[PDB]
């Protein structure tokens, strides 16, 4: 019935402190109310502090935050092997204290950043450990995959192209969310060069709302966790869909609101609203679960979609008949009580496999390339117990997620 969450890395821990924050708001448990049902890990002890000092400071328990105190190195290696090591077992206890305490769960939704030390190396064998501890179970993982032109880190695809290797084999569903793609949400749909993290953060925060939250919350077509990687992937390779929402308009700005379901669901395969820097350049759909929310009359639904369906300039993958995955919830969103969301009584949170991260996952093992071609900072993974192996070995890996991807589409 419920879901754990591992929100890994500093990033994992923002967007956490996000997402964790929208739920109570929508929930009617202001600051000190429940308990949380996940945990915290980071390398740098200064950013889960910031959820041990800013808001939402008692809503936790000091056991569902863990922290490294030593160091966090932007560097794969190090926080998988040498360092991100030693916290492991300490992170796992609570995955297995918390997954004990409850009833009958489903899974752990995991929250990392791709591209950083903690969120890419640490994960990697925390999943990792997880797929052994409880194959039995859904392992959906939240992902912030690399600005395709705005990274940060010097080496972030090191640290991408081995995190996407090691929990590639090990996760379920991997929802991705493109840190720079949402800015252009942020400039072209709402209107604001002033985007703080903390923005991008309650947008994720929202998306993700869509999922777990109100998914797991009755409604007039609910579905299950397992539901999503059932009706999303199509096979095993822990397959990423791109997380998207429909009534990103501004509530200051514009006002057209009262926007019906005809609308916000148009609004959702145009590539200029999904926070993923994926456009649909030629990736053909293969299953997409549109998670409604709000006042939706299911034949609104099963027209609006039809409509689509007949659109062709959507084409949707060949062996694939029909792949729209239908989710009706009742209660509308919830938007932050003053940021910078609208506010509608309906949405559309739409997350799917596309045949277009063929493209997104080119464009990030390049990068890998050309640094690896020259060893770039490799010596800085060498000294932390990792190998010429671990890198080439990893890049054949993707090399047959260049190829997946390509094969399960593109083809008839
Ligand atoms: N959406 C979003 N992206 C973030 C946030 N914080 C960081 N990122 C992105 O995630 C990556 C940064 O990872 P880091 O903060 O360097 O590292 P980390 O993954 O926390 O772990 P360490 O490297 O060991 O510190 C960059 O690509 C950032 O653009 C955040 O609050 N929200
Ligand atoms: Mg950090």
């Amino acid at each position: 019935r419920e879901c754990i969450s591992i929100h890994v890395g500093q990033a994992g821990v923002q967007i956490g402190n996000a997402c964790w924050e929208l739920y109570c708001l929508e929930h009617g448990i202001q600051p000190d109310g429940h308990v949380p049902r996940a945990v915290f890990v980071d390398l740098e002890p200064t950013v889960i502090d910031e959820v041990r000092t800013g808001t939402y400071r008692q809503l936790f328990h000091p056991e569902q935050l863990i922290t490294g105190k030593e160091d966090a190195a932007n560097n794969y290696a190090r926080g998988h092997y040498t360092i991100g090591k030693e916290i492991i077992d300490l992170v796992l206890d609570r995955i297995r204290k918390l997954a004990d305490q409850c009833t009958g769960l489903q899974g752990f939704s995991v929250f990392h950043s791709f591209g950083g030390g903690t969120g890419s190396g640490f994960t990697s064998l925390l999943m990792e450990r997880l797929s052994v501890d409880y194959g039995k179970k859904s392992k959906l993982e939240f992902s912030i995959y690399p600005a395709p032109q705005v990274s940060t880190a010097v080496v972030e695809p090191y640290n991408s192209i081995l995190t996407t290797h090691t929990t590639l084999e090990h996760s379920d569903c991997a929802f991705m969310v493109d840190n720079e793609a949402i800015y252009d949400i942020c400039r072209r749909n709402l209107d604001i060069e002033r985007p703080t993290y903390t923005n991008l953060n309650r947008l994720i925060g929202q998306i993700v709302s869509s999922i777990t939250a109100s998914l797991r919350f009755d409604g007039a077509l609910n579905v299950d966790l397992t539901e999503f990687q059932t009706n999303l992937v199509p096979y095993p390779r822990g397959h990423f869909p791109l997380a998207t929402y429909a009534p990103v308009i501004s509530a200051e700005k514009a006002y057209h609101e009262q926007l019906s379901v005809a609308e916000i669901t148009n609004a959702c395969f145009e590539p200029a609203n999904q926070m993923v820097k994926c456009d649909p350049r030629h990736g053909k759909y293969m299953a997409c679960c549109l998670l409604y929310r709000g006042d939706v009359v299911p034949k609104d639904v099963n027209a609006a979609i039809a409509t689509i369906k007949t659109k062709r300039t959507i084409q949707f993958v060949d062996w694939c008949p029909t792949g729209f995955k239908v989710g009706i919830n009742y209660e509308p969103p919830t938007v932050v009580p003053g940021g910078d969301l609208a506010k509608v009584q309906r949405a559309v949170c739409m997350l799917s496999n596309t045949t277009a991260i063929a493209e997104a996952w080119a464009r990030l093992d390049h990068k890998f390339d050309l640094m690896y071609a020259k060893r770039a900072f490799v010596h800085w993974y060498v000294g932390e117990g990792m190998e010429e192996g671990e890198f080439s070995e990893a890049r054949e890996d993707m090399a047959a997620l260049e190829k997946d991807y390509e094969e399960v589409g593109v083809d008839s």
